[PDB]
């Protein structure tokens, strides 16, 4: 597949600095959506403002996680079945934390933003196809957490 090959060879350059690239696309998320914020609750208590979750270690850590999951989905590009029972587990778990499955189409269009801003012209409607794919993909395995 062409589409494979566009992702791993865009995904090289993300995945070089996951962090920075990561915190790009939450804080792009919390743009977007900032009903999201008090969704990350740790120990208890709520960030009050965006710049609130980039000082707070486990959000960071979280960030970290996402990336780990996107590397594991661009890994197994040619195969996505394997991860389907896993992904399934993980939309289980973020319907648990209050996350609504209209919530992924912006986490979609911020993964998008962070694509676009980090390959620059690099970033061509072909790209911008195949990663829609790819999400698109992993969002119908995460969906079936949510009932179906
Ligand atoms: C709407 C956006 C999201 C919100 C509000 C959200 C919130 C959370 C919260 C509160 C937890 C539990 C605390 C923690 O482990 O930090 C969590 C766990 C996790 N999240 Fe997210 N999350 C979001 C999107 C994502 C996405 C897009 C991915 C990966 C593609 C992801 C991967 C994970 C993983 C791997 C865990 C640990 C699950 C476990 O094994 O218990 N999350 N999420």
């Amino acid at each position: 597949r062409p589409e494979s090959e566009l992702i791993r060879q865009s995904w090289r350059v993300v995945s070089r600095s996951p962090l920075e690239h990561g915190t790009v696309l939450f804080a792009r998320l919390f743009a977007l959506e900032p009903s999201l914020l008090p969704l990350f609750q740790y120990n208890g208590r709520q960030f009050s403002s965006p710049e609130d979750s980039l000082s707070s270690p486990e959000f960071l850590d979280h960030i970290r996680k996402v990336m780990l999951v996107i590397d594991a989905a661009v890994t197994n590009v040619e195969d996505l079945s394997s991860l389907e029972e896993y992904l399934t587990s993980l939309g289980r778990k973020h319907r648990a934390v209050g996350v609504r499955l209209s919530s992924f189409s912006t986490v979609g269009e911020s993964l998008l933003y962070m694509l676009e801003k980090s390959l620059g012209p690099d970033f061509t409607p072909a790209t911008r196809t195949a990663w829609s794919r790819l999400y698109g993909a992993v969002v119908q395995a995460m969906s079936r957490g949510w009932d179906g």
